[PDB]
């Protein structure tokens, strides 16, 4: 009962202005042999099927319409959810152009694998083609993406992540260029037989061949391993795509401010995960005069302009954020970007009423179902109601604070890259970097306690390639830039501690104070001390009126101790190290420049 693929449904009313995308899913199907074929037009109409045949799955409840509009809550599989750091992979032709903070295979033997694994995995389910877009549709090289999954979940949540559908898929005209992503859940059905709610895998892989352009994901149905989009092509492709072309692919938020003048100044800023990018994309200034928007808080695509600035783009079109810690009082901006509705929830519970909830959020509900369908009760179960790492997924249109720039084509330029993690102790609140390729170092060597681990421009788990040469192409385009056009670079830390255990610095929207005096930095308003590791204001230079803070723990926060930062030393050295053989001599000479200033 093998199909050929001109004789299996959807395929005889296939779009057919572009032959090779064509071809692609003919082949594709002929290999998974799906019941049907659809390809998706990201349409209204399109988005509430796909949700119907989601409820009645089981896959997604309707949430409450009285407190979410158009909502739905999924529970996925348990087994699902796990980390998969280990599964995923960069499969260039050679070993050395992953490189040490990749997992890599021989790309034949990934290949013999997973089109093993592939051979028939769609049985019983709609193959859906989905076209897409990563940043504004009217830009100059767009780049496109076809994503190919079993999944209707996949769908739904591609629909709100990315430009998906008709319109994406008429850039592509009649041969352009896309990055081909393929999915399977690897659930088999067959004829007749029941589904579950939340299809997957035992056996998982995330793969991605650099040259190509290619992603094959199989076995996850969850996250950033099924949306492919999210990290897969915004982070992974797109830097080795970056490397080739010119341009940087960054772990990012993009931030406006605007300061009491009325002049717009945009900021980059790349921290690891839970250390505070979606608390500052969507800052609330404390000081008057000062207003905050936001363009993203995760990924950055910056690229020179004819006037010799960088412009960062937002790729993604929607927020897929950590629904436990984010509260009305933390972040009101994001929670009424979810009150608006259009919301995907992964994994948090239910209440009685047919709203939501997870660890964090105000309320106190007394009863809730947890993420597992299992009862809850206030101060009495053991188990959180919602899974520690469960997920909103919504559109970023619906964001009260979201910048008038943010679909713009041309992006936005930037005056500041902020780097930055969590560090309990040694690294200051703010410092400023000593040039380009100083900046590039302190990115490169990026800590935070998360024993510190390096996490470099806070792309560790998702360079496409060997991060030596990536730190080489952070420092040929500065080199070859106008260096009075270039962002300046600075290190930020909210985190550090004083000997009682609390925060030096109180932080959140207090931020500001901080962003203020990068700001006055850039326009060469403010003063500060020059120290072995860049320039970092005293208390006297941070506009601290009207804050409720012992000026001690600010200047405490501030200090740059010679000690901490011998010590600090030899990590940064055995980071290097493992870096390998593809160390740029450029960050080589920053650490040792930083060695001979600090003594
Ligand atoms: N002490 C302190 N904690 C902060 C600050 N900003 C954010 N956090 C805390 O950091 C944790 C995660 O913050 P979050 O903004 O979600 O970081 P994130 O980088 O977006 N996490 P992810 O990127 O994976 O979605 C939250 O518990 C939040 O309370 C700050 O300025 N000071
Ligand atoms: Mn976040």
């Amino acid at each position: 009962s093998h199909m050929t693929s001109a004789t299996i449904p959807g395929l005889d009313t296939a779009p057919t202005n572009h032959q090779g995308l064509l071809s692609w899913v003919e082949e594709v199907a002929e290999l998974t042999q799906p019941d049907r074929v659809v390809f998706t037009d990201g349409s209204e109409e399109e988005f509430q099927r796909l949700c119907d045949q989601l409820v009645e799955a089981g896959t997604f409840i309707r949430l409450n319409p009285e407190k979410h509009k158009n909502s739905y809550l999924a529970l996925s599989d348990p087994s699902d959810v796990a980390r998969v750091e280990s599964r995923t992979y960069i499969c260039s032709a050679k070993e050395i152009d992953a490189g040490p903070t990749n997992n890599w295979m021989d790309p034949g033997e990934m290949r013999s694998i997973m089109k093993d694994l592939y051979r028939g995995c769609m049985r019983g389910r709609t193959m859906y083609v989905v076209p897409f877009c990563m940043g504004p549709l009217g830009a100059e090289d767009p780049k496109l993406g076809v994503e190919i999954t079993d999944s209707e979940y996949v769908v739904v949540s591609m629909r709100t992540m990315t430009r998906m559908g008709k319109a994406a898929l008429e850039k592509m005209g009649d041969d352009g260029f896309f990055v081909k992503a393929l999915h399977s859940v690897g659930a088999p059905l067959e004829p007749g037989q029941k589904d579950v709610a939340w299809p997957c895998s035992e056996t998982k892989y995330i793969t991605h061949f650099p040259e190509t352009r290619e992603i094959w994901s199989y076995g996850s149905g969850y996250g950033g391993n099924a949306l492919l989009g999210k990290k897969c092509y915004s982070l992974r492709i797109a830097s080795a795509m970056a490397h080739d072309e010119g341009w940087l692919a960054e772990h990012m938020l993009i931030l406006k401010l605007i300061s009491p003048e009325n002049k717009a100044y945009y900021f980059a800023a790349a921290f690891p995960s839970a250390c505070g990018k979606t608390n500052l994309a969507m800052l609330q200034p404390t000081i008057p005069g000062w207003r905050a928007e936001t363009l993203g808080d995760d990924i950055a695509w910056m690229r020179f302009g004819k006037d010799g600035r960088l412009y960062a783009v937002n790729p993604e079109f929607g927020f897929f954020g950590v629904a436990p810690g984010t509260n009305w009082k933390s972040n009101p901006n994001a929670m009424r970007t979810i009150a608006a509705g259009n919301t995907v929830f992964t994994n948090v519970a239910l209440t009685d009423d047919g709203d939501v909830w997870w660890e964090g959020l105000e309320g106190d509900p007394q009863h809730l179902i947890d993420w597992k369908g299992n009862d809850w009760y206030f101060r009495e179960t053991e188990t959180n109601a919602a899974h520690p790492n469960s997920r909103y997924c919504t559109p970023m249109s619906q964001c009260p604070i979201l910048a008038p720039e943010w679909d713009d084509p041309q992006g936005v330029p930037i005056s500041g890259i902020l780097f930055g993690g969590r560090r309990k102790t040694t690294v200051p609140l703010v410092t400023e970097a000593r040039d380009w390729q100083h900046g590039v170092f302190i990115g490169a060597t990026l800590g935070s306690e998360q024993n510190v681990r390096r996490d470099p421009m806070a792309m560790l788990p998702f360079l496409g390639y060997n991060v030596g040469d990536y730190f080489q192409h952070w420092i040929n385009l500065g080199k070859h830039a106008d260096e009075s056009k270039l962002p300046k670079v600075f290190f930020v830390n909210w985190f550090r501690r004083g000997d009682d255990g609390r925060f030096l610095w109180p932080g959140f929207g207090e931020n500001s104070r901080v962003l203020k005096w990068i700001v006055d930095r850039i326009e060469h308003k403010a003063g500060g001390a020059t120290t072995p590791i860049g320039t970092v204001p005293a208390v006297e230079d941070l506009d601290l009126d009207g804050l409720d803070v012992d000026a001690a723990d600010v200047a405490a926060a501030l200090a740059v101790d010679a000690d901490e930062w011998r010590q600090e030393l030899p990590l940064i050295e055995e980071w290097l190290q493992f870096v390998g053989e593809k160390l740029p001599t450029g960050v080589k000479d920053e650490f040792d420049a930083l060695k001979e200033r600090l003594g």
